[PDB]
């Protein structure tokens, strides 16, 4: 190390007690981040790293090779509202995506809305829209430096006007307009004392379901629904198709269950003038119930309860014992059913997760028999389009070495052969070269974990090969096949290879997938994920000395903890807004809703199972004398405030401290906060660009590897 790490003051008198067990949390002070202190803190490291980076001469490399193969048209599915059609295009690399609109299939398209004309530096993003039924109005979110908190602005959609409605404090929101169009169902938080830029650490409860009429101010908007009782609860909200009801679905934490209840908009005396007549029909969190469609008071829902794979059933309003209920499409065996759609009025689109790979099939609504399936390569299916009175659908299918597909479908034709309507190429690099291939491995237990494998094709198995294993591992998020220019050039211009280990923790293979790796059980996602490298290393794809393990979110907890577990079995290690802290993450932002997949500190049995793999409190250095830390580099910024950065600080801190002074230990343990971003979501290309290419300098510059032209 040319540099030396910063001096950062330990509180020793910062001891805590949870349930007879004290811990010491020394640099609990970078906890306020307005703090001199804490500004001091981040500056100091980032002084250390940009260097660093930005003195290994591959990363201009990457950065210049990255902004040419990511240089390529990027369309998203068009969808009808209205009258007119709409979608998404990016020109090549343009901060944020711009909405085009046509009057026609066959039309000129025009801007509709430029979000780049709002920041110089890209930073202020859509997050969330929503048309009117008409598709005459049109409302949006608006994030400023990826802060998950959101303003609410609407245009008209005929010559985008711009309305003076505006609003605030919102979080979290659903954007549900009634169908007489006169005004919006969205979600707002209290005013808290303080500041709510996303910098803030605040807890978020009692979040309430208001009703903005359009054309007045949000002094007026009404409220429709509060759970005073259970400042945890938030309620989402729908309208039927026929707008007549408004399905309201009330949620607590991250699982697939919800609450749901129902208010039937020809049932209120006056319209909407405040809390609605919500008729309780599901009372519990038991399972999850998501609307597809309704023909009168017979509602089809997608539900998991006892249907750890999901499955279709109907419930008729009029008769609400779960007894009468009636399936659908029966839960399948093996495969997931990720999400349902209806189009045509009687047709249904279901998309099933088949061993990590998304198929496409068409259903009759009626009896739900199988009509016809669409033929699909190795991928997922990353955008889809077709409510119940469009008689057409488009879906945009990405994989590894697939920039994108979209598809068409005209469901009035008695033949439903899907045409391919737009095919993004990304010249530079040749899918032909490389190979994916998916294995399964077995983990600790004996339990089979699949894994997707990118490499080039004709690569000799000698363990000579840099290798980057990705994975996540938890709050049911499946990690499925997709495009990435980045990850491919650490193939191309890197030699190395890419695998994605879809661990437990996940739902890949239904909730009985994410519980075995939750909770109780969480150690089985880190024995999963490290069983991978073992694999790698077996079979000799690549070596402990060039293996790069990366996981942002509760993925980085995951990558964070594989590393105290087991320095070596790893080289580099990158981890992105992780979540570090497990004894109190929960006490920050949205935090509490995370412990139904971690559990709370605050109960004496959650503890013993956190305090185990908590990353915090569990660095310690390797007791062998050949064995030291992994290359580390920690990245967050400061407006995130889905995981504050706090969480990275302290833990950066800790690893300086406890591993970084040793003498054995060589590699370094560095951290990168950003500034004006937030967890991720709207980061403009710019930021995009500079980040990979920190991360892939970083591994380069660690692990000594070459750049092939
Ligand atoms: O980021 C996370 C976790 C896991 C998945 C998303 N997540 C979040 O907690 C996502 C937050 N979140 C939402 O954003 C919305 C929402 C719905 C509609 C529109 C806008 C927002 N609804 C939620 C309902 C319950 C709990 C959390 C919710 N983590 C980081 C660390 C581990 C958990």
């Amino acid at each position: 190390l040319s540099f030396q790490y910063p001096d950062v003051y330990r509180d020793e008198t910062a001891i805590q007690d949870y349930h007879g067990h004290k811990v010491c949390d020394p640099y609990a002070w970078l906890e306020d981040p307005d703090s001199e202190q804490t500004k001091a803190f981040v500056e100091a490291q980032n002084k250390i790293t940009v260097p660093f980076l930005e003195q290994c001469p591959i990363r201009g490399l990457y950065k210049e090779r990255m902004t040419e193969l990511y240089d390529y048209p990027k369309y998203s599915c068009h969808f009808k509202k209205g009258k007119r059609y709409f979608y998404f295009y990016n020109t090549g690399l343009q901060n944020q995506r711009v909405l085009y609109v046509q009057d026609s299939l066959e039309g000129e398209a025009r801007v509709f809305l430029d979000p780049n004309i709002l920041s110089d530096d890209g930073t202020v993003a859509l997050r969330g829209y929503a048309f009117s039924e008409d598709g005459e109005y049109f409302a949006y979110g608006l994030s400023a430096s990826g802060s998950d908190w959101v303003t609410i602005k609407f245009m008209k959609v005929d010559g985008a006007k711009e309305l003076p409605d505006v609003l605030e404090r919102v979080k979290f929101s659903c954007m549900a307009w009634t169908h007489d169009g006169k005004g919006m169902f969205y979600n707002a938080y209290p005013q808290q004392d303080g500041k709510s830029d996303g910098t803030e650490t605040s807890t978020n409860l009692h979040q309430k379901l208001y009703y903005h009429v359009l054309g007045t101010d949000q002094s007026e908007d009404i409220l429709c629904a509060e759970f005073p009782d259970e400042p945890k609860w938030m309620g989402g909200a729908e309208l039927s198709d026929d707008g007549r009801y408004v399905l309201l679905s009330i949620r607590e934490g991250c699982d697939p269950v919800n609450r749901l209840w129902y208010c039937d908009l020809q049932q209120e005396s006056n319209g909407i003038t405040g809390i609605l007549k919500w008729v309780k029909l599901i009372d519990n969190f038991e399972g999850e119930y998501d609307y597809v469609t309704n023909e009168g008071t017979v509602f089809t829902f997608k539900t998991n309860r006892h249907s750890p794979n999901y499955r279709l059933i109907n419930i008729d309003f009029t008769d609400p014992e779960e007894s009468k209920w009636k399936v659908l499409v029966p839960e399948h065996e093996k495969d997931v059913l990720e999400w349902v759609a209806c189009v045509r009025s009687n047709f249904l689109v279901l998309c099933y997760l088949h061993d990590v790979k998304n198929t496409l099939q068409l259903h009759d609504l009626a009896t739900g028999a199988l009509l016809k399936i669409f033929p699909l390569e190795v991928g997922s299916v990353v955008g889809y389009s077709g409510q119940k009175k469009d008689t057409e659908i488009f879906y945009q299918f990405t994989s590894f070495l697939s920039p994108g597909i979209i598809y068409h479908c005209d469901l009035t034709k008695e033949e439903l052969e899907p045409r391919v309507f737009r095919e993004v190429t990304v010249k530079g690099i040749d899918a032909s070269d490389y190979q994916t291939v998916q294995i399964f491995y077995p983990s600790k237990d004996g339990t089979k974990i699949p894994m997707f494998i990118v490499h080039k094709k004709g690569i000799k198995l000698d363990g000579s090969h840099p290798a980057f294993l990705y994975g996540y591992g938890g709050f049911n998020i499946s990690i499925t096949p997709n495009y990435s220019v980045s990850r491919l050039i650490f193939v191309r211009h890197m030699g190395g290879v890419l695998a994605v280990a879809n661990i437990r923790g996940g739902g890949e293979y239904g909730e009985t997938w994410h519980k075995g790796g939750i909770l109780a059980n969480k150690q089985n996602c880190f024995d999963d994920f490290q069983c991978a490298a073992e694999y790698l290393i077996k079979e000799g794809y690549t070596s402990p000395k060039r293996l790069t393990i990366n996981g942002g979110s509760n993925g980085g907890l995951l990558v964070a903890t594989c590393a105290n577990q087991r320095p070596d079995l790893f080289g580099c290690v990158i981890a992105q807004v992780g979540v570090m802290d497990m004894l109190k993450f929960h006490k920050y932002t949205i935090g509490h809703a995370w412990t139904t997949d971690y559990g709370c500190s605050d109960s004496k049995q959650h503890f013993e199972w956190l305090i185990k793999y908590s990353p915090l409190h569990n660095v310690k250095l390797p007791e062998a004398d050949d064995i030291q830390y992994p290359s580390m580099l920690l990245l967050t910024a400061d407006h995130d405030d889905r995981v504050v950065p706090l969480h990275s600080l302290k833990f950066i801190a800790t690893l300086q401290y406890i591993v970084g002074r040793s003498r054995k230990q060589n590699n370094p343990l560095l951290i990168h906060v950003d500034t004006k971003a937030g967890h991720g979501a709207g980061k403009p290309t710019a930021k995009v660009i500079e980040e990979v290419s920190d991360m892939f300098a970083f591994i380069a510059r660690c692990l000594n590897i070459d750049w092939i032209p």
